[PDB]
Protein backbone atom coordinates (compact mmCIF):
# COMPACT_ATOMS: atom_id res chain seq x y z
CA UNK A 1 0.00 0.00 0.00
CA UNK A 2 2.61 2.54 -1.21
CA UNK A 3 2.61 6.03 -2.59
CA UNK A 4 4.44 6.80 -5.82
CA UNK A 5 7.13 8.38 -3.65
CA UNK A 6 7.69 5.08 -1.84
CA UNK A 7 7.57 3.27 -5.18
CA UNK A 8 10.27 5.64 -6.49
CA UNK A 9 12.48 4.98 -3.52
CA UNK A 10 12.06 1.24 -4.15
CA UNK A 11 12.86 1.74 -7.87
CA UNK A 12 16.00 3.67 -6.91
CA UNK A 13 17.06 0.63 -4.88
CA UNK A 14 16.55 -1.73 -7.85
CA UNK A 15 13.07 -3.20 -7.32
CA UNK A 16 10.29 -3.85 -9.82
CA UNK A 17 7.04 -2.11 -8.85
CA UNK A 18 3.48 -1.82 -10.17
CA UNK A 19 0.06 -0.34 -9.44
CA UNK A 20 -2.84 -2.61 -8.49
CA UNK A 21 -5.19 -0.31 -10.46
CA UNK A 22 -3.65 -0.54 -13.90
CA UNK A 23 -5.86 -1.69 -16.73
CA UNK A 24 -3.29 -4.08 -18.08
CA UNK A 25 -2.00 -7.16 -16.26
CA UNK A 26 1.47 -8.50 -15.57
CA UNK A 27 3.03 -5.09 -15.92
CA UNK A 28 5.79 -3.50 -13.93
CA UNK A 29 8.27 -0.64 -14.08
CA UNK A 30 11.95 -0.46 -13.22
CA UNK A 31 14.87 1.95 -13.24
CA UNK A 32 17.85 1.91 -15.56
CA UNK A 33 20.83 3.67 -14.01
CA UNK A 34 23.03 6.38 -15.40
CA UNK A 35 25.67 5.34 -17.90
CA UNK A 36 28.54 7.08 -19.68
CA UNK A 37 29.91 6.00 -23.04
CA UNK A 38 32.96 7.01 -25.09
CA UNK A 39 31.80 9.06 -28.07
CA UNK A 40 33.59 6.89 -30.64
CA UNK A 41 31.53 3.94 -29.41
CA UNK A 42 28.40 6.06 -30.03
CA UNK A 43 29.41 6.99 -33.55
CA UNK A 44 30.34 3.51 -34.70
CA UNK A 45 28.93 0.65 -32.66
CA UNK A 46 25.90 1.61 -30.59
CA UNK A 47 22.76 1.17 -32.51
CA UNK A 48 19.20 2.00 -31.94
CA UNK A 49 20.63 5.46 -32.67
CA UNK A 50 19.58 7.40 -35.74
CA UNK A 51 22.21 8.34 -38.29
CA UNK A 52 21.53 12.06 -37.70
CA UNK A 53 22.37 11.65 -34.01
CA UNK A 54 25.58 9.76 -34.76
CA UNK A 55 26.50 12.53 -37.21
CA UNK A 56 25.84 15.19 -34.54
CA UNK A 57 28.11 13.37 -32.07
CA UNK A 58 30.83 12.91 -34.71
CA UNK A 59 30.69 16.58 -35.74
CA UNK A 60 31.04 17.62 -32.12
CA UNK A 61 33.79 15.17 -31.04
CA UNK A 62 35.58 13.55 -34.00
CA UNK A 63 38.06 10.71 -33.38
CA UNK A 64 38.40 11.35 -29.63
CA UNK A 65 38.75 8.15 -27.64
CA UNK A 66 38.38 9.88 -24.24
CA UNK A 67 35.36 12.15 -24.87
CA UNK A 68 32.24 10.84 -23.19
CA UNK A 69 28.48 11.23 -23.43
CA UNK A 70 26.38 10.73 -20.30
CA UNK A 71 22.93 9.05 -20.34
CA UNK A 72 20.80 9.93 -17.30
CA UNK A 73 18.89 7.37 -15.30
CA UNK A 74 15.33 6.78 -16.45
CA UNK A 75 12.25 4.57 -15.91
CA UNK A 76 11.05 1.73 -18.11
CA UNK A 77 8.04 -0.53 -18.34
CA UNK A 78 7.59 -4.22 -19.03
CA UNK A 79 4.29 -3.88 -20.78
CA UNK A 80 1.29 -6.10 -20.94
CA UNK A 81 2.26 -7.53 -24.28
CA UNK A 82 5.71 -8.41 -22.96
CA UNK A 83 7.60 -5.61 -24.71
CA UNK A 84 9.90 -3.13 -22.93
CA UNK A 85 9.17 0.59 -23.14
CA UNK A 86 12.24 2.69 -22.40
CA UNK A 87 10.94 5.93 -20.94
CA UNK A 88 7.88 5.09 -18.88
CA UNK A 89 5.97 8.17 -17.88
CA UNK A 90 3.58 8.58 -14.95
CA UNK A 91 -0.04 9.61 -15.50
CA UNK A 92 -1.75 12.02 -13.11
CA UNK A 93 -3.43 9.02 -11.52
CA UNK A 94 -0.13 7.09 -11.23
CA UNK A 95 1.62 10.00 -9.51
CA UNK A 96 -1.14 10.59 -6.99
CA UNK A 97 -2.17 6.98 -6.26
CA UNK A 98 -1.38 4.97 -3.14
CA UNK A 99 -1.91 1.47 -4.59
CA UNK A 100 1.72 0.80 -5.55
CA UNK A 101 3.23 -2.60 -4.79
CA UNK A 102 6.60 -4.30 -5.06
CA UNK A 103 6.77 -7.00 -7.73
CA UNK A 104 10.39 -7.97 -6.96
CA UNK B 1 16.66 18.75 -0.24
CA UNK B 2 13.47 16.79 -1.28
CA UNK B 3 12.81 13.83 -3.56
CA UNK B 4 9.96 13.90 -6.04
CA UNK B 5 8.16 11.53 -3.67
CA UNK B 6 8.44 13.98 -0.83
CA UNK B 7 7.33 16.76 -3.18
CA UNK B 8 4.25 14.75 -4.08
CA UNK B 9 3.41 14.25 -0.42
CA UNK B 10 3.73 18.02 0.08
CA UNK B 11 1.56 18.68 -2.99
CA UNK B 12 -1.14 16.38 -1.62
CA UNK B 13 -1.12 18.50 1.57
CA UNK B 14 -1.80 21.57 -0.53
CA UNK B 15 1.64 23.13 -1.00
CA UNK B 16 3.19 24.80 -4.04
CA UNK B 17 6.48 23.12 -4.95
CA UNK B 18 9.26 23.48 -7.49
CA UNK B 19 12.65 22.17 -8.40
CA UNK B 20 15.49 24.50 -7.37
CA UNK B 21 16.43 25.38 -10.95
CA UNK B 22 12.93 26.76 -11.50
CA UNK B 23 13.48 29.66 -9.11
CA UNK B 24 14.79 32.16 -11.63
CA UNK B 25 11.74 31.68 -13.86
CA UNK B 26 9.20 31.75 -11.03
CA UNK B 27 7.60 28.40 -11.99
CA UNK B 28 5.79 26.11 -9.54
CA UNK B 29 3.37 23.22 -9.50
CA UNK B 30 0.31 22.49 -7.37
CA UNK B 31 -2.37 19.85 -6.98
CA UNK B 32 -6.00 20.34 -7.86
CA UNK B 33 -8.09 18.02 -5.72
CA UNK B 34 -10.84 15.69 -6.85
CA UNK B 35 -14.13 17.40 -7.69
CA UNK B 36 -17.52 16.19 -8.81
CA UNK B 37 -19.59 18.51 -10.81
CA UNK B 38 -23.24 18.17 -11.58
CA UNK B 39 -23.84 17.12 -15.01
CA UNK B 40 -26.07 20.05 -15.67
CA UNK B 41 -23.25 22.39 -15.16
CA UNK B 42 -21.08 20.28 -17.42
CA UNK B 43 -23.51 20.22 -20.28
CA UNK B 44 -24.71 23.77 -19.95
CA UNK B 45 -22.46 26.04 -17.96
CA UNK B 46 -18.85 24.86 -18.31
CA UNK B 47 -17.26 26.74 -21.12
CA UNK B 48 -13.84 25.00 -21.25
CA UNK B 49 -15.28 21.71 -22.55
CA UNK B 50 -15.64 20.78 -26.23
CA UNK B 51 -19.12 20.29 -27.67
CA UNK B 52 -18.26 16.65 -28.45
CA UNK B 53 -17.73 15.99 -24.74
CA UNK B 54 -20.90 17.82 -23.70
CA UNK B 55 -22.82 15.72 -26.22
CA UNK B 56 -21.17 12.50 -24.95
CA UNK B 57 -22.34 13.42 -21.46
CA UNK B 58 -25.89 13.81 -22.86
CA UNK B 59 -25.83 10.70 -25.01
CA UNK B 60 -25.24 8.96 -21.75
CA UNK B 61 -27.23 10.97 -19.30
CA UNK B 62 -29.86 12.94 -21.09
CA UNK B 63 -31.76 15.33 -18.80
CA UNK B 64 -30.46 13.87 -15.59
CA UNK B 65 -30.65 16.26 -12.84
CA UNK B 66 -28.81 13.89 -10.58
CA UNK B 67 -25.94 12.23 -12.44
CA UNK B 68 -22.45 13.58 -11.71
CA UNK B 69 -19.10 13.31 -13.45
CA UNK B 70 -16.07 12.91 -11.18
CA UNK B 71 -12.79 14.70 -12.04
CA UNK B 72 -9.86 13.03 -10.31
CA UNK B 73 -6.99 14.99 -8.75
CA UNK B 74 -4.17 16.21 -10.99
CA UNK B 75 -1.06 18.39 -11.07
CA UNK B 76 -0.81 21.81 -12.63
CA UNK B 77 1.88 24.37 -13.35
CA UNK B 78 1.95 28.11 -12.93
CA UNK B 79 4.25 28.71 -15.81
CA UNK B 80 7.01 31.20 -16.47
CA UNK B 81 4.68 33.30 -18.60
CA UNK B 82 2.07 33.50 -15.93
CA UNK B 83 -0.39 31.14 -17.53
CA UNK B 84 -1.71 27.97 -15.83
CA UNK B 85 -1.05 24.60 -17.47
CA UNK B 86 -3.52 21.99 -16.22
CA UNK B 87 -1.86 18.62 -16.48
CA UNK B 88 1.74 19.06 -15.59
CA UNK B 89 3.83 16.12 -16.29
CA UNK B 90 7.10 14.90 -14.84
CA UNK B 91 10.18 14.21 -16.85
CA UNK B 92 12.56 11.38 -16.13
CA UNK B 93 14.91 13.88 -14.60
CA UNK B 94 12.21 15.45 -12.49
CA UNK B 95 11.05 12.13 -11.19
CA UNK B 96 14.50 11.11 -10.09
CA UNK B 97 15.80 14.43 -8.79
CA UNK B 98 16.29 15.34 -5.20
CA UNK B 99 16.33 19.15 -5.48
CA UNK B 100 12.63 19.82 -4.87
CA UNK B 101 11.68 22.70 -2.59
CA UNK B 102 8.47 23.97 -1.05
CA UNK B 103 7.58 27.33 -2.62
CA UNK B 104 4.55 28.11 -0.45
CA UNK C 1 -5.53 4.14 -38.98
CA UNK C 2 -4.41 7.57 -37.71
CA UNK C 3 -0.97 8.58 -36.38
CA UNK C 4 -0.77 10.58 -33.17
CA UNK C 5 -0.26 13.68 -35.33
CA UNK C 6 -3.52 13.06 -37.15
CA UNK C 7 -5.25 12.33 -33.86
CA UNK C 8 -3.97 15.65 -32.45
CA UNK C 9 -5.23 17.61 -35.41
CA UNK C 10 -8.63 16.01 -34.79
CA UNK C 11 -8.35 16.87 -31.10
CA UNK C 12 -7.64 20.49 -32.04
CA UNK C 13 -10.86 20.47 -34.08
CA UNK C 14 -12.98 19.29 -31.18
CA UNK C 15 -13.19 15.55 -31.75
CA UNK C 16 -12.89 12.65 -29.30
CA UNK C 17 -10.19 10.09 -30.24
CA UNK C 18 -8.77 6.81 -28.87
CA UNK C 19 -6.22 4.08 -29.57
CA UNK C 20 -7.37 0.60 -30.59
CA UNK C 21 -4.26 -0.74 -28.80
CA UNK C 22 -5.04 0.69 -25.35
CA UNK C 23 -5.62 -1.92 -22.66
CA UNK C 24 -8.63 -0.18 -21.10
CA UNK C 25 -11.88 -0.20 -23.10
CA UNK C 26 -14.34 2.61 -23.70
CA UNK C 27 -11.79 5.33 -23.10
CA UNK C 28 -11.11 8.40 -25.09
CA UNK C 29 -9.27 11.68 -24.90
CA UNK C 30 -10.38 15.19 -25.72
CA UNK C 31 -9.01 18.74 -25.76
CA UNK C 32 -10.13 21.47 -23.39
CA UNK C 33 -9.57 24.82 -25.07
CA UNK C 34 -7.83 27.88 -23.63
CA UNK C 35 -9.95 29.63 -20.98
CA UNK C 36 -9.51 33.04 -19.33
CA UNK C 37 -11.13 33.49 -15.95
CA UNK C 38 -11.42 36.64 -13.81
CA UNK C 39 -9.17 36.34 -10.77
CA UNK C 40 -12.10 37.05 -8.44
CA UNK C 41 -13.60 33.84 -9.74
CA UNK C 42 -10.36 31.93 -9.17
CA UNK C 43 -9.94 33.21 -5.62
CA UNK C 44 -13.53 33.00 -4.44
CA UNK C 45 -15.49 30.50 -6.49
CA UNK C 46 -13.48 27.60 -7.83
CA UNK C 47 -13.37 24.75 -5.37
CA UNK C 48 -10.84 22.61 -7.09
CA UNK C 49 -7.93 24.78 -6.16
CA UNK C 50 -5.70 24.66 -3.19
CA UNK C 51 -5.74 27.56 -0.74
CA UNK C 52 -2.08 28.26 -1.32
CA UNK C 53 -2.81 28.85 -5.00
CA UNK C 54 -5.83 31.08 -4.29
CA UNK C 55 -3.57 33.15 -2.02
CA UNK C 56 -0.89 33.33 -4.68
CA UNK C 57 -3.54 34.65 -7.07
CA UNK C 58 -4.92 37.17 -4.56
CA UNK C 59 -1.39 38.41 -3.77
CA UNK C 60 -0.25 38.78 -7.38
CA UNK C 61 -3.43 40.01 -9.05
CA UNK C 62 -6.29 42.48 -8.77
CA UNK C 63 -10.02 41.99 -8.18
CA UNK C 64 -11.98 43.52 -11.03
CA UNK C 65 -13.01 41.06 -13.71
CA UNK C 66 -10.66 42.61 -16.11
CA UNK C 67 -8.08 40.88 -14.07
CA UNK C 68 -7.63 37.53 -15.64
CA UNK C 69 -5.75 34.25 -15.41
CA UNK C 70 -5.27 32.31 -18.61
CA UNK C 71 -5.47 28.52 -18.55
CA UNK C 72 -3.79 27.07 -21.65
CA UNK C 73 -5.39 24.35 -23.73
CA UNK C 74 -4.73 20.78 -22.55
CA UNK C 75 -5.67 17.18 -23.13
CA UNK C 76 -7.89 15.04 -20.95
CA UNK C 77 -9.07 11.52 -20.65
CA UNK C 78 -12.41 9.93 -20.05
CA UNK C 79 -11.15 6.90 -18.26
CA UNK C 80 -12.33 3.34 -18.16
CA UNK C 81 -14.14 3.86 -14.86
CA UNK C 82 -16.02 6.91 -16.05
CA UNK C 83 -13.85 9.45 -14.35
CA UNK C 84 -12.19 12.33 -16.04
CA UNK C 85 -8.42 12.87 -15.84
CA UNK C 86 -7.48 16.46 -16.64
CA UNK C 87 -3.97 16.29 -18.02
CA UNK C 88 -3.61 13.27 -20.17
CA UNK C 89 -0.13 12.02 -20.92
CA UNK C 90 1.11 10.43 -24.10
CA UNK C 91 3.26 7.37 -23.58
CA UNK C 92 6.13 6.54 -25.91
CA UNK C 93 3.82 3.98 -27.51
CA UNK C 94 0.94 6.45 -27.76
CA UNK C 95 3.13 9.04 -29.50
CA UNK C 96 4.52 6.59 -32.07
CA UNK C 97 1.45 4.41 -32.79
CA UNK C 98 -0.75 4.45 -35.89
CA UNK C 99 -3.87 2.87 -34.35
CA UNK C 100 -5.73 6.07 -33.43
CA UNK C 101 -9.46 6.26 -34.19
CA UNK C 102 -12.09 8.98 -34.10
CA UNK C 103 -14.63 8.31 -31.37
CA UNK C 104 -16.84 11.36 -32.08
CA UNK D 1 6.67 26.04 -38.38
CA UNK D 2 5.46 22.50 -37.73
CA UNK D 3 2.79 20.95 -35.51
CA UNK D 4 3.86 18.30 -33.02
CA UNK D 5 2.27 15.81 -35.45
CA UNK D 6 4.59 16.94 -38.22
CA UNK D 7 7.52 16.82 -35.81
CA UNK D 8 6.65 13.21 -34.98
CA UNK D 9 6.49 12.20 -38.62
CA UNK D 10 9.91 13.83 -39.06
CA UNK D 11 11.20 12.02 -35.97
CA UNK D 12 10.00 8.68 -37.34
CA UNK D 13 12.01 9.37 -40.48
CA UNK D 14 15.26 9.81 -38.47
CA UNK D 15 15.41 13.61 -38.01
CA UNK D 16 16.42 15.70 -34.98
CA UNK D 17 13.68 18.21 -34.09
CA UNK D 18 13.08 20.89 -31.51
CA UNK D 19 10.76 23.66 -30.57
CA UNK D 20 11.92 27.10 -31.71
CA UNK D 21 12.43 28.36 -28.16
CA UNK D 22 14.82 25.48 -27.47
CA UNK D 23 17.45 26.91 -29.79
CA UNK D 24 19.18 29.02 -27.14
CA UNK D 25 19.95 25.94 -25.06
CA UNK D 26 20.67 23.76 -28.07
CA UNK D 27 18.22 21.00 -27.02
CA UNK D 28 16.68 18.55 -29.46
CA UNK D 29 14.83 15.25 -29.48
CA UNK D 30 15.27 12.14 -31.64
CA UNK D 31 13.75 8.71 -31.92
CA UNK D 32 15.44 5.43 -31.18
CA UNK D 33 13.90 2.63 -33.21
CA UNK D 34 12.59 -0.74 -32.05
CA UNK D 35 15.10 -3.51 -31.36
CA UNK D 36 14.64 -7.19 -30.48
CA UNK D 37 17.43 -8.85 -28.44
CA UNK D 38 18.11 -12.42 -27.22
CA UNK D 39 17.36 -13.00 -23.57
CA UNK D 40 20.84 -14.33 -22.80
CA UNK D 41 22.38 -11.03 -23.96
CA UNK D 42 19.92 -9.22 -21.73
CA UNK D 43 20.80 -11.32 -18.71
CA UNK D 44 24.56 -11.32 -19.23
CA UNK D 45 25.78 -8.44 -21.44
CA UNK D 46 23.39 -5.47 -21.36
CA UNK D 47 24.93 -3.01 -18.98
CA UNK D 48 22.36 -0.62 -17.36
CA UNK D 49 19.71 -3.11 -16.24
CA UNK D 50 18.88 -3.75 -12.57
CA UNK D 51 19.61 -7.19 -11.15
CA UNK D 52 15.92 -7.76 -10.43
CA UNK D 53 14.97 -7.33 -14.09
CA UNK D 54 17.75 -9.64 -15.28
CA UNK D 55 16.53 -12.19 -12.73
CA UNK D 56 12.96 -11.84 -13.99
CA UNK D 57 14.16 -12.47 -17.52
CA UNK D 58 16.26 -15.51 -16.56
CA UNK D 59 13.36 -16.97 -14.64
CA UNK D 60 11.13 -16.71 -17.66
CA UNK D 61 13.54 -17.74 -20.50
CA UNK D 62 16.34 -19.88 -19.05
CA UNK D 63 19.20 -19.86 -21.51
CA UNK D 64 17.01 -20.35 -24.64
CA UNK D 65 19.31 -19.23 -27.43
CA UNK D 66 16.36 -17.92 -29.41
CA UNK D 67 14.08 -16.13 -26.97
CA UNK D 68 13.87 -12.50 -27.63
CA UNK D 69 12.61 -9.44 -25.92
CA UNK D 70 11.44 -6.50 -27.91
CA UNK D 71 12.22 -2.94 -26.98
CA UNK D 72 9.66 -0.55 -28.53
CA UNK D 73 10.72 2.64 -30.30
CA UNK D 74 10.91 5.68 -28.05
CA UNK D 75 11.89 9.35 -27.95
CA UNK D 76 15.04 10.81 -26.40
CA UNK D 77 16.36 14.24 -25.51
CA UNK D 78 19.79 15.75 -25.99
CA UNK D 79 19.43 18.03 -22.98
CA UNK D 80 20.74 21.54 -22.34
CA UNK D 81 23.61 20.16 -20.23
CA UNK D 82 24.68 17.84 -23.05
CA UNK D 83 23.42 14.67 -21.37
CA UNK D 84 21.02 12.26 -23.12
CA UNK D 85 17.60 11.56 -21.58
CA UNK D 86 16.08 8.27 -22.74
CA UNK D 87 12.29 8.60 -22.61
CA UNK D 88 11.54 12.23 -23.39
CA UNK D 89 8.08 13.57 -22.23
CA UNK D 90 5.82 15.91 -24.25
CA UNK D 91 4.07 18.52 -22.10
CA UNK D 92 0.58 19.80 -22.84
CA UNK D 93 2.16 22.90 -24.33
CA UNK D 94 4.61 20.83 -26.42
CA UNK D 95 1.88 18.64 -27.88
CA UNK D 96 -0.30 21.54 -28.88
CA UNK D 97 2.45 23.90 -30.12
CA UNK D 98 3.05 24.77 -33.76
CA UNK D 99 6.63 26.07 -33.39
CA UNK D 100 8.45 22.80 -34.11
CA UNK D 101 11.46 22.93 -36.42
CA UNK D 102 13.87 20.45 -37.99
CA UNK D 103 17.33 20.66 -36.46
CA UNK D 104 18.90 18.07 -38.75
Amino acid sequence: SMTFGQALESLKRGHLVARKGWNGKGMFIFMRPEDSLPTNMIVNQVKSLPESFKRWVANNHGDSETDRIKFTAYLCMKAADGTIVNGWLASQTDMLANDWVIVE
